[PDB]
């Protein structure tokens, strides 16, 4: 073992088939009596907003972390003059089902308040970008399963048809043990005929936003609470619920659908209070890890079309502590596409293809000054991108064998680049993930439009996410955002106790 | 770090791109010399039952856990009178296959014995429930691979044709890197015509039993046995092996296929016997974990069709130990569907969707009642259920273009629950999962038949599993269940050292 | 206690739902300042060979391990007389793509000298068999996604279309969240008509060989080089880079395609150097792991068609030391398939099916003699083979319903049996996977041809990874095999601390 | 009907009932036909109890 260059300690291991002797230990798994599910109905729900107020039955019963809300709906579509003619029923087999995920993609903001202190997300904007990280296949089949979940891979629905991974298709055509397309999801059709269609059935969505979870892995649930309350509020159009594919759109211009009407009925909310065993006691005061996500958008001009390039820069945005990570991407601008039921229904949620990023921390100019666009797709994947290199930089050259119509090109969805802040960006001496505060950040990346058909006005985004502890001791909830001392983030002993692979799990 | 509401300890770990220093030892992996595999041919195989006896090469051998049996078969179908025609070829491309898993669904029971003490899980029924449960896609493409294993997901084959996820499809049409359909299994067809078919082949099955694992993890193999012996008994019906879609049959319940005859030849099992290094000694008395499964059933003789709901009580059952975990699924009941070749060959293995399951403990009444079928699906995907929410509570719409024939619904698959008691049942203090004191349960559950065409008569199953240690020593095998004493569950010190996500991989 | 003498220890773990006390420690993640990536364009790249010279900035700046090289390319074709004609575009919708992975398959060898001492791995023949091995579904969509990736299942491209997993096909037809067929990759198509076609893109390639990677699973990167240099040499033929399917070509028959010219444009590597922070200091000399990939090959004069079997009887190859792993397969021979192009493009890379393997490793002289050909597959899969058993030993029955054309069999690739040395082959006591000695092995295996059309002329392969540590201390790089000694290997005390799946990860 | 108690300090009285407005259309099959009496008959027609 020694005798080669440096000497090294020697150790031996056992091929797994035979331990055989090692100390065997019998382990009993304790769990407090009375795990029960209590469904609260909504107090004071409205078309554009819902409200709940749920009290854990008693102080000292731990409430688990996964929660969700089921909301029954309805819809009616109507044929409009004068799309040149309509033959056949408005809804088609492979043409249309919900956007993914339907309820939250309409939500403006979701605020929840716990033990008297409020904690909010901004759901409408974050989710599609947040959704690609970092669901392994196993976990897209996990809890994700409840709402429709197939992310829109295609840059314009029209071209999707008629394909095997067409994002909105019938349950058949899914290949065995995979993600089923959005059109698989079930609901009644009261009636469906030319000139009119009515449809109805109850659909679930998970509450997102920390400390509530939506992933593989469980964790210790909040207790001891005295209050809770979950206020939604949904942005005003409500046409973004449904999807469409423009193949069926009339040749000159117009659509079959305009216009549509959406309901909701009282929606319940499902949570689970687990009281614990008398003998084992639970601390008087206790601390949970809580993240806190923010968005910053900046629209740019002029629009680029049909597939040309340009550059964009952002004004300096100053933050209060290094965020855990920072997402970036360039979406088709919202100010456009909120015209018309038609546009809102037809258009997909995919980004524009980043051909190079250059960003700058205060006092460092040109981080990743000349990093391969492709090399950006290298990390993450490292933080969990989970979609082939072809999705990233999406354009697929597909050719046809006949004389002599030229071969058509498909836009395939741009990328969303995420750099973990301490690890990938690089960071000065005596600074760390939750230290405070006040550094400036400015990012100038360049984008190519890929989408063939439409002239796309663009827009940039940034997302931050902050590491933060939150102590909740009944009755109150002080949550601090700078939890590490500058002089104690320098000179902390290192440790090979925990592998950095382990931290990859605890996420939000 | 401190300066929080509570002071917390600090440690620093580095990003993985540079460790870079630590004490990195070299490591020799030393497992015993002389591995080998024998092919024991079965003395006294008949048409009803197979039976082998296998003794280890000698003392000082550790038999490895993975065991499997291979068995050359032969089948002749014959066209029946007088559905004719009958035009075209008996057997079609994506209409016929084996049923998955074949030689396991036919066999009644599989008793083996170690050192004189007989362990034995009866196979029929149980396999179909367990198969779905613990396997993910990485495991499925491992050993599980040998037998046909694309488990049925269409309420009836009739509609199944011909989507890219048809359970009995040809190997072409299964996406790359997914579960392939049952018609991909090599069998060589000496002839296929109208009025005649004959197929020769050999097929592998994985002995399923408590001691053996059938999943990829490998753990110490049974040392140190002197004798071993297997025993399979096949049900006399034996036509259950083949599966065959409805579509071709007609005009009215006339199926082409009736009736075939199946023979077998000379089945042989394979065991792998390692012998450990002479230097390193193995203890004279070892203790393995040993799980014991046993299914209780009550069939009620009522019918419901095609989509009505109702409810039934499973009926009292007394027990001495609380099981580790318990499954509960209402399936289509076999007293019907065994008469006629017709029913026997074409009816798929799926179960009925559940609306609400409500269990009652001993004197509890009780319990877990108020949990939406939606919430019932949360646990488990937590112990690994591996299907979407779509397949569970399975019934899905399909849209229909052209005017004005109505859109048609498609039944998908049944939902099969499972709740490890301590984790999901809730339990009175002093009662770990696997002690011994007297208590009894009954389970009542509402259910709906979702399949579209046949009157289906239900029944129930409750499959419990008990934990205990089986101590193998030379020469004998004591088995103990309820190894903990009731006083001992109180006053057992909690260890943070072990974690719960580990115990999911120790199953089971 | 107790109750299972020998009585065992009892520890009680908590439910995952509730802890709720244990040491919550805030973990400051820290990695040194200023990561940066720089693209190294080659000077003296030529169409036949190309080579880059790229040192790190200084000593004491850790160099990352994943490196990759992108190469812009230009290809034109010409219509081949006298199959003509010949209607339709040369290229076809799903009859043509890149062979995967392209750059490596065409390149004869590749040498990357570290800190002055050269390390090289013939790349042309090794990669195809090593590829199938260590890649899960997660990783296939991870880094490796960058080049065309989808591997060959069918034995003759001719048959496969139109199949949902036919390896060359447009993006549509590929189901969601899976390995996509090689057609979907990008290439600007400038002109395509009968009698010509011109195409150009920029295609990526990971550099392969140790210490670089690969499966990430990122690890401690190389520090501290002073110089680093890469050369590739590319086989003269160069036509091997394209694919094609036999279906298009004429009956006799001539191929529609011959001939074609390929070029390159500046092609450039990409590698990023972190630099460490002032607080934490990195050692003067550090030791990495490192493996080498030998290849030994022997070919036989006897041919066998269309689907008959025989045996060999491999030439004795003598091995320098016990090697970590061995892969041994029988492929179609390289002597043929380098003449006349048509076959050279048409032929796929799949192996032949193994019926019995029996090899004389260490005076045992019978090894795996009587182990069922199925059994090898399973034991190998314990090493990650990631392909369903059906495809290993590939031959598949597919029948039809038209009276009365005979059913046809498809050839489906063979397997590549691999056997880790301590775990599978067994070793005389006193032998470990590192230890230097002098022994030689001679394989002896039967093989059956499966593909229906061509007369295969077979040949053997045997690949092995040696194990040893390499120590980089500027400016030096002594590498050593056989680091542990024989007196040392025996007597080495075994740990229970580290386990075995850990030793599964550090593969390279 | 998902309804919430007003204060949770107010006892809820035990008798509860619902009311459903409803609408039926009858029509005659041919044959039996015909038929010459009103499709609803003075003494031969009612709701089943309790409907």
């Amino acid at each position: 073992m020694s005798n080669s260059a440096i000497p090294l300690n020697v150790v031996a291991v056992q091929e797994p088939r035979l331990e055989l002797n090692n100390e065997r230990t019998w382990v009993v798994v304790k769990g407090g009596q009375q795990v029960t599910y209590y469904p609260f109905p909504s107090t004071s729900f409205s078309s554009n907003q819902f409200n709940f107020i749920c009290n854990p039955p008693s102080a000292q019963t731990v409430l688990d972390r996964l929660v969700f809300i089921q909301v029954p709906y309805d819809i009616t579509f109507t044929a409009n003059p004068s799309h040149a003619g309509i033959t056949e029923n408005l809804l088609q087999p492979g043409r249309d089902a919900f956007r993914a995920f339907p309820i939250s993609s309409i939500t403006n903001t979701l605020n929840a308040t716990i033990n008297g202190f409020p904690v909010n997300i901004e759901l409408a904007q974050i989710i599609h970008a947040l959704s690609r990280y970092h669901t392994p296949l196993k976990v897209k089949n996990g809890w994700m399963s409840m709402q429709p979940s197939f992310e829109d891979n295609y840059q314009s629905y029209r071209d999707a048809d008629g394909a095997n991974n067409n994002p909105l298709g019938v349950f058949t055509s899914a290949a065995g043990l995979s993600e089923l397309p959005r059109g698989s999801y079930t609901m009644n059709v009261v009636t469906n005929t030319t000139t009119t269609a009515r449809i109805t059935g109850v659909l679930y969505e998970q509450v997102f936003l920390p400390p509530f979870l939506w992933d593989g892995e469980q964790a210790g649930g909040l207790a001891n609470l005295t209050s809770l309350t979950f206020n939604w509020v949904l942005n005003n159009n409500l046409a973004r619920i449904w999807s469409h594919s423009d193949i069926t759109n009339d040749v000159s211009g117009n659509s079959t659908i305009g216009s549509m009407n959406i309901s909701f009925q009282q929606p319940s909310m499902y949570l689970g209070f687990v009281t614990p065993r008398l003998n084992i006691p639970i601390p008087p005061r206790i601390t949970y890890p809580y993240f806190k996500l923010s968005r910053y958008t900046t629209q740019f001009q002029n629009t680029l079309a049909p597939n040309a390039s340009s550059t964009f820069k952002s004004n300096v945005v100053q933050l209060d502590s290094i965020p855990r990570k920072l997402y970036l991407f360039v979406k088709q601008s919202d100010n456009v596409i909120y015209q018309n039921l038609n546009n809102q229904i037809t258009t997909p949620d995919v980004f524009l293809q980043i051909n190079n990023l250059n960003l700058t921390w205060n006092n460092q100019q040109g981080i990743l000054s000349g990093a391969s666009s492709q090399n950006l797709y290298d990390f993450s994947v490292q933080n969990g991108y989970n979609k082939t290199w072809s999705e990233f930089n999406g354009v697929t050259q597909q050719f046809n064998g006949v004389s002599g119509q030229p071969t058509k090109v498909i836009g395939l969805e741009g990328g969303i680049v995420c750099l973990e802040l301490g690890k990938d960006v690089g960071l000065r001496d005596d600074e760390a993930e939750g230290v405070i505060g006040n550094f400036n950040l400015q990012v100038q990346m360049t984008v190519t439009n890929t989408n063939q058909y439409v002239t796309v006005t663009p827009d940039m985004y940034i997302v931050a996410v902050y590491d933060g502890t939150l102590v909740i001791s009944n009755t109150s909830a002080m949550a601090s955002i700078g939890v590490a001392s500058k002089e104690e983030v320098l000179n902390a002993r290192i440790t090979h106790g925990v592998s950095y692979n382990e931290l990859q799990r605890i996420y939000g």
